[PDB]
């Protein structure tokens, strides 16, 4: 029985957490994870105070090469706009990129805006500010969200631009993914970004959005799924799931990410950090997607067996895996 320590992102922890409790159970080791955002998981796996650090945002092959660690994905999930409109019920309002980013920018104020109201003609829209929450902390599903805008605002793009901290325009700040949702609830009007299970969990209206290819869609772990059918896996796992091409393809998706390092200091302990991950490939599908994230295709877990195999070691250069 080991105790594993993780730290970083949000917006897989629910089943990562999920994944720990049932591992326990079954084997008695012991997985303790710390969701403190993907700035903070990347700072704490290079500063060695954690066994694995977890990040939404993929680190480059130069990045990882220059820190000695290595990245593999586990799930994938959707980011929605949970918001918090008397009068609506969840999934009626649509948005698409360009009204979603105007309000995003400050430009829009209230919920019956006309550029809202166009795309939603059956709905009667109440005459309710907008309250615009954003991420206080560094955060990975701030790097997928604005990603997506860059692609569908060309002022967003231009003047704020993309990463897991930026200028915000406008918006309070909520920490974690948890803090978005709680503002959320507690604000009439909000409109905040959250992976899925946060809105869900919270009884949080969220949205329907426009995808790339230009129809509404809803948010669901099969549309998240279907946001990944053209990633060509066998390149990278850095795959950009945002605004992608596809039938019910959610356009702000993405899959998340580990980080550890090649050459293994405690090598007991890197050896039960790849135990862990492998038994919630082979056995932790049903638990990811109760919890709506998507598993990914199995010649994924495929490749990152054979990836942990030629790149994790210990002191002494032998295999982990
Ligand atoms: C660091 C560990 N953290 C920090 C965020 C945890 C741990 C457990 C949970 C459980 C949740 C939860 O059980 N939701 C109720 C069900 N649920 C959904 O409907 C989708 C995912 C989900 O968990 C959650 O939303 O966030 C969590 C977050
Ligand atoms: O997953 P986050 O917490 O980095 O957004």
């Amino acid at each position: 029985e080991a105790s594993l320590t993780g730290a970083g992102a949000t917006f897989p922890a629910p089943v990562y957490a999920k994944w720990a409790d049932t591992y326990q159970k079954e084997t008695g080791n012991k997985v303790n994870y710390q969701g403190i955002g993907s700035s903070g998981g990347v700072k704490q796996i290079i500063a060695n105070t954690v066994d694995f650090g977890a990040s939404d945002a993929p680190l480059s092959d130069e990045k990882l090469a220059q820190e000695g660690l290595f990245q593999f994905p586990t799930v994938i999930g959707g980011v929605v706009l949970a918001v918090n409109i008397p009068g609506l019920k969840s999934g009626e309002l649509v948005l698409d990129g360009k009204t979603l980013g105007d309000i995003y920018l400050g430009k829009i104020k209230k919920w019956d805006d006309e550029a809202i109201a166009k795309l939603n003609p059956g709905l009667k829209l109440p005459s309710q500010n907008i309250a615009v929450v954003r991420r206080a902390d560094g955060s990975g599903t701030s790097f997928v969200f604005t990603s997506y805008l860059a692609k569908v605002n060309e002022e967003w793009k231009n003047n704020v631009g993309t990463g897991s901290t930026v200028k915000w325009p406008i918006g309070l700040g909520g920490k974690g993914n948890d803090g978005i949702a709680a503002f959320v609830q507690r604000l009439p009007g909000a409109i905040g970004y959250v992976e899925y299970c946060y809105a869900k969990q919270n009884n949080l209206a969220y949205t329907k959005l426009i995808s790339a290819d230009g129809k509404p869609v809803s948010p669901t772990e099969e549309n998240f799924a279907n946001a990944a059918k053209g990633a060509d896996w066998s390149k990278t796992f850095a795959q950009d799931l945002t605004n992608q091409k596809g039938e019910d393809a959610w356009p702000i998706t993405s899959t998340t990410f580990i980080l550890i390092h090649k050459d293994q200091k405690k090598p007991e302990q890197g050896t039960e950090v790849l135990k862990f991950f492998d038994w919630a490939y082979k056995t932790g599908a049903k638990q990811a997607n109760d919890l709506d994230y998507a598993s990914l295709p199995d010649s994924v877990v495929e490749q990152v067996r054979a990836a942990w195999k030629t790149n994790i070691k210990d002191s002494s250069g032998k295999p982990l895996y």
